């Protein structure tokens, strides 16, 4: 069945805009899932989760009787494909149960744990999502086994298809680095945004780097990985050691026995995989990793025992029973629990990645204070396991049920509570002519606004215009926001806002972050004038203003955007085409092919461009907020060419005379190109367009805007 | 990018289902496209289209001063897709402007085409389709140049992106006959759904079979193909020598000078394609198939030279400039003009594919009758042409505009008026209780129905409901509908019809079509009554009985489903999994994998199995409309195995007591194995989902019911 990919395989592509669609939602349009959420009895189905850790099903028996640790992997990995990078991946959307996540080889039999989850499922229906139930069952999974958690906020809506996502270009599942589509270079850099060493892996290898047992060479993996995960030294020793206190490995037998993933299995395993032909296939002859590996005296329940044991014995290298790479404690009694038969006992052992912990120098100063110090292991797991599956949500007014935290943490990105009146239609009018009285010009207005907003991504739900985060360390200073120019604008703004707020009873006053999206407001509304048209654009106040040290720096530093074809900005070169980035980044945002081309076409024209390109200004009345951008690309009349100097800027030139006309990258050119962009194009550049071009502008102008207002949701 | 299809290249593709979403269309949700185009000055129009016609422009110079010829072909290209099997393909979509089909080898050079309507449609914006424009270009190119048309519908709504369409496996362009992915096996049987001789052609090789230039062996493939978009040998003819009496061929110089199609050209290009770097690239220096052929002495205008000169000459085979076989009449005087050069003229040429027309012996007929009666010639042209380039349209209640011929065709499967009042509310409880009261069951009533309603295809807008051709040869006779229980059914509903109306006054009378799908309805009621819910099922009146004389059955047999996974019905073995069908089935009645979902989990619980299978029932309340089929199959308790007699039957029994509790097809157990499917079959599996089931249900049945309503659009 030859397709439009495997004729041109580099042909952009846009279907990624157009997931989740309401055609493969069964939902109606009008679900709301909080809605349906905020009626659960979340104590129900905590008692319905608690009876099911020792309710062992025949088909995939329990180890030890409890299910504990297989729950807490299956949660772990939900929440473990997050990259900071682009915010992609994660627990916050299900995608565990769909292609290709559901048949990684580092979920296997994570299948079976979903299945485990079903007469749960079933039961609460639509009031609980998968994506919500695979984290409150490694919560309760905890909880059952001692383990105090942090808390748990309900949230994340179920999702219908596969997300469209980087995970690397290996076309083989696990292939170690150095092939021909290597995620490595140089000296061991991951490329960008992966944050996996290996197709399939979560993190890294528990064998040791590239198969190769060096703990102390694991680390660095585990390090680099990690962190692009967002978590620090003291997280990642916290989740490693506070996950491997339960459960077990499971190794029983050679990997071969191991059948077909679930994506590739026969239609009679009914989405389940990895059957296996080892003796009963399950239980006691388990084959998952091929390592086989019990941590601790008490698998079932929470201990000190992970670093009693790290510690308290010298490791010697040996093979598990399918010939992986594991470690066994020199010298030891069999100390530690068989998961099936009460008359046998184990050594105990440790994976490379587990003696990291001890062999790497900084990881051991934590894990030796952890030792000596429990209590604050067990607070630093508490938090850092809260963060690892709660980082993709968003901001803090997502968050559902009884069970959320209170206290405020850094890496929310917190917002403080508005605790004034709110500005009305009067006062929003009465501010408008105040910054268009200041001289601030329409393309100084628009292009802050845009700057403020565009840093949304929908991935994670991080940035966006509430915080005023711009105005602070590292916003302020990011290349694409023009630091100078910004600094100017903000001045002004922030005398407005001044003197606005000093005018006031009340104690009604304005936020700055409010003001830099009404300014903006203000400039579209002008612009609108520029050309002749009255226009009003939508502003819902509400957003405030964040502090310096409700901001953490390296943090925001993943929101940098590098490439913004709606400024026309590439930071420096890249391998991917740039009008590839301006598809991801519309997807990012959250639009719609139409979306994306309104959007890009009009902020051409405003004068949204850095360093004040004439790169695709195809009007000559810049400021005015008219379809110029279409009709002139679409110009028949006009003749492109890639320059001498740089092939990927482009003069159109008047093709009777030859005289310059105009010039463009690629981002503005390829609407004059893809045969799908050409077509949106040549919408809004119909003779019967201009209204349209307006209202469809103002419209997404103003989902931009409000893509953080979770608040007003 | 490593892709699920990557991964799993034989998975089942859902996508096909949630194209054409809300999200790739620019136009508001509320835009409609038959209120727009009806206010269209199609006059207007037409005036600046004859204009365009002589209006050469310097970057595609019309030959002979006229771009008539160009516009022909470009129009019988749009419509020149279309398969009859599956009804894909044809003008109706404006497909020609999106991938593959802008690129195909067969369209070369009508992107400069397209290119040159650009100005018209600006102009006109949304009040005339793309789809619209390119069928009425070519009827002014006609008109322009002496021939009248038959008519002209305009209401084809563009779309805004690819359809999928299987065009063939070969994965190189043009690939002869006999490779590794052939098209072709046995003597020369070409596989359905295809209607093109290779890969990026619209029907046949110009040259000959594979590039053997023998006229009577090319005759073959005209034939086959012509057949399989629907045209008989008077047809075929005459659009063959219709179209050929216009215009030329391109040839000028060597192919290798011709560069990359549009979908790979540089983004400069902006989106055209086939650069050429012999001599000018253009006009008398042209490449296009590389023929250099033109047939009459006045290719602007209608003439019958095209049999003169068929007939008048004897013809001797020569190579173009480019290398191609084509045909020349040597003893002719140098009387065709050249297209650019008045001083310059040349002896008559013919394709391969011409010559077809006088040395297939029942071409050389219909040929010598046009030849000597070239007004029975213009008079079939004008009517071949008129169905080529409306046979997708669907009923003529779609057809708008001033130019709609007053003449009905047997082609368009006529629908009679309605000349009587409607039955109401009333009426139809009264009619849905006489149906129940009659002992009609819940199976009879809907798979009556079903068998009714499911013949119609959105690819091309036949079948459906209207009409009761059910009761007709040959839908009485097909496997699918059980003809001897049709027959049963038929029976007592039109004993019901007869009674009704004969007690009516004022004339009001129900039609047996209406009937039919009511009787449906009263079904689904009962079904859901016999669940404990009552449920009114909507209900539209207006449908009308066609005879037997106004139904084509030769043309309607493309219409029998073979595989009708809703019905659980194979009617043999095929190559493609039985999945893979209920798929394109479902494509084909225009279901998302929600509604298909759905829609089958009812029909299976009440009894619309072909031959009462219990395959897929999985319900111990058959008539009974409920949720059975997702919660049964979704049951963890049983276990599916394959069976020894049949490997695409399963049999589920108890996992604890080996008892056998169910069997079921691929069709069925594939909503437990797929990931977005088994998703889809939990929320309607899940304990708050009765009422969503039914609900939904009975939705879809309506969606079904209706699809060929366009009387109410
Ligand atoms: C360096 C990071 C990690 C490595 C390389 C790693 C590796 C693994 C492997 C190979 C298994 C065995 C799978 C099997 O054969 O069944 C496992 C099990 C598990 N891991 Fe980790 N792990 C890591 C981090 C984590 C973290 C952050 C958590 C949780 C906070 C976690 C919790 C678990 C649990 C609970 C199990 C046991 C499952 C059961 O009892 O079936 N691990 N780990
Ligand atoms: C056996 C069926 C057919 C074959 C093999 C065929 C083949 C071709 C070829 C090879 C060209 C030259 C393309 C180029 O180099 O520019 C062409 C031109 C054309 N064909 Fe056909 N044709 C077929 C049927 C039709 C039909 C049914 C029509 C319309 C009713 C049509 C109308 C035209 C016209 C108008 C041109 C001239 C283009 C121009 O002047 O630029 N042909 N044909
Ligand atoms: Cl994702
Ligand atoms: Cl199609
Ligand atoms: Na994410
Ligand atoms: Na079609």
């Amino acid at each position: 069945g030859t397709s439009n990919r495997d004729w041109w395989p580099n042909q952009l592509d846009l279907s990624i805009l157009h997931r989740h669609s309401s055609l493969s939602d069964p939902m109606g349009k009008d679900f709301n899932y909080a809605q349906a959420f905020e009626k659960l009895d979340l104590a129900a189905v905590k008692r319905d989760l608690h009876a099911l850790m020792t309710t062992s099903q025949d088909w995939w028996p329990a180890d030890f009787g409890h299910y504990g640790g297989l729950f807490i992997r299956m949660a772990w990995h939900s929440a473990g494909t997050y990259r900071t990078a682009d915010g992609r991946g994660g627990a916050g959307e299900g995608q565990q149960r769909f292609a290709p996540l559901n048949s990684w080889p580092d979920n296997a039999n994570l299948d079976k744990a979903r299945r485990l989850l079903w007469p749960i499922k079933q039961k609460y229906g639509r009031a609980i999502s998968w994506a919500d139930l695979l984290i409150l069952t490694g919560n309760v999974a905890l909880e059952s086994m001692g383990f105090k958690t942090f808390g748990f906020a309900g949230g994340r809506a179920d999702t219908w298809e596969p997300e469209d996502v980087y995970w690397g270009s290996e076309k083989i599942w696990l292939e170690l680095s150095g092939g021909p589509n290597s995620r490595y270079s140089g000296d061991r850099q991951l490329e960008n945004p992966l944050a996996a060493v290996q197709m399939g892996l979560i993190y890294v290898n528990p064998e040791g780097p590239d198969g190769n047992p060096d703990p102390v060479a694991a680390a660095r993996d585990i390090r680099d990985t990690f962190a692009r995960m967002a978590m620090n030294d003291e997280e990642t020793v916290a989740l490693i050691a506070g996950g491997h206190t339960f459960g077990k490995t499971h190794g029983a037998g050679p990997a071969s026995n191991v059948g077909a993933e679930p994506e590739a299995a026969g239609i009679e395993a009914q989405g389940l995989g990895w059957k296996s032909a080892y003796r009963t296939g399950k239980g006691a002859d388990a084959i998952t990793s091929g390592l086989e590996v019990t941590w601790t005296t008490t698998p079932t329940q929470w201990s000190h025992n992970f670093f009693e044991n790290l510690f308290g014995y010298e490791w010697e290298l040996t093979k598990s029973p399918a010939g992986a790479h594991q470690w066994v404690a020199k010298g030891a009694d069999a100390v530690i629990p068989d998961a099936f038969d009460p008359s046998k006992k184990h050594r105990p052992t440790m994976l490379t990645t587990d003696l990291s912990l001890r062999f790497d120098p900084a990881y051991e100063k934590i894990s030796r204070r952890f030792h000596e110090n429990p209590e604050q292991f067990a607070d630093a797991f508490a938090r850092a396991w809260f963060k690892l599956t709660h980082r993709d949500m968003g901001p803090r007014a997502r968050y559902l049920g009884p069970e959320v935290p209170a206290e405020v943490l850094l890496w929310q990105d917190p917002i403080p509570a508005v605790d004034h009146p709110l500005i009305d239609a009067a006062d929003a009018a009465e501010l408008k002519a105040k910054v268009l009285a200041s001289g601030l010009t329409v393309s100084q207005l628009v292009s802050t606004a845009w700057a403020a907003a565009s840093t949304f991504r929908g991935s994670d739900k991080r940035g966006g215009a509430n915080g005023a985060r711009i105005r602070l360390a590292p916003q302020k200073d990011w290349e694409a926001n023009q630091p100078e120019q910004l600094a100017a604008v903000l001045e002004t703004l922030e005398a407005i806002r001044t003197a606005f707020n000093g005018a006031q009873r009340g104690g009604k006053q304005v936020s700055l972050a409010d003001l830099i999206v009404l300014a903006g407001c203000a400039g579209v509304e002008q612009a609108a004038k520029n050309a002749g048209h009255a226009v009003t654009v939508p502003f819902a106040p509400g957003r405030a203003d964040a502090s310096q040290e409700q901001t953490d720096v390296e943090s925001m530093a993943v929101l940098e955007p590098v490439a913004d074809g709606f400024r026309n900005y590439l930071k420096g070169k890249y391998r991917v085409p740039a009008e590839v980035l301006l598809v991801d980044k519309a997807q990012l945002l959250t639009l719609s092919a139409p979306e994306m081309t309104v959007l890009l076409g009009g902020l051409r024209v405003l004068g949204a461009n850095v360093g004040q390109s004439r790169h695709g200004v195809f009007t000559a009345r810049e400021q005015a907020l008219t379809n110029d951008f279409f009709v002139n690309l679409l110009d028949m009349g006009t003749e492109w060419k890639p320059t001498a100097a740089d092939a990927d800027v482009f003069e159109g030139r008047d093709r009777a005379t030859g005289e310059l006309k105009w010039t463009g990258t690629r981002v503005d050119l390829v609407f004059g190109s893809h045969s799908q962009l050409r077509a949106l194009a040549e919408v809004y550049g119909s003779a019967d367009a201009q209204e349209k071009f307006v209202r469809d502008f103002v419209a997404v102008w103003n989902k931009v805007m409000n893509l953080d207002r979770f608040d007003l949701a």
